[PDB]
């Protein structure tokens, strides 16, 4: 088992066929969780699933600039449970992250932070129990 918050360096940064892959638990009685693609204090990609906004369960993504968040792009398909296991897949493309819960296609997110090289640090954390964070190459 891993610690929550956990920080997983990504040497080099992002590169198209990059694939990393979560596996956890959502707790019961989850309120949140987050991944964090960072550049520097900057998140080029925030991935947020939300449980309870406004008794509505509901996916927020976002990128912070200088410390200011952008535009939000919401979904409202949710493919997480609480107190269930879970598999994340987020696969790198040259034009936009791809995510994957469960192996199923979830969302895709355009590159807003354009420097894939410097997005060096992938955090994660929230209402879950983390069992393993790795990437590949495909
Ligand atoms: C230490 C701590 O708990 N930090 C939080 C911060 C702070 O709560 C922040 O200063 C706001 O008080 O917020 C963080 O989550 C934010 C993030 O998920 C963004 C993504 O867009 O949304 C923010 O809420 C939005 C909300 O979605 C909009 O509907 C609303 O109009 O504006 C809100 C505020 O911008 C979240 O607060 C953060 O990472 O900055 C979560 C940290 O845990
Ligand atoms: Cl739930
Ligand atoms: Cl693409
Ligand atoms: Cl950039």
């Amino acid at each position: 088992p891993l610690i929550v918050p956990y920080n997983l360096p990504l040497p080099g940064g992002v590169v198209p066929r990059m694939l990393i892959t979560i596996l956890g638990t959502v707790k019961p009685n989850a309120n949140r969780i987050a991944l964090d693609f960072q550049r520097g204090n900057d998140v080029a990609f925030h991935f947020n699933p939300r449980f309870n906004e406004n008794n509505r369960r509901v996916i927020v993504c976002n990128t912070k600039l200088d410390n200011n968040w952008g535009r939000e792009e919401r979904q409202s398909v949710f493919p997480f449970e609480s107190g269930k296991p879970f598999k994340i897949q987020v696969l790198v493309e040259p034009d936009h992250f791809k995510v994957a819960v469960n192996d199923a296609h979830l969302l895709q997110y355009n590159h807003r932070v354009k420097k894939l090289n410097e997005i060096s640090k992938l955090g994660i954390s929230g209402d879950i129990d983390l069992t393993s964070a790795s990437y590949t190459m495909i």
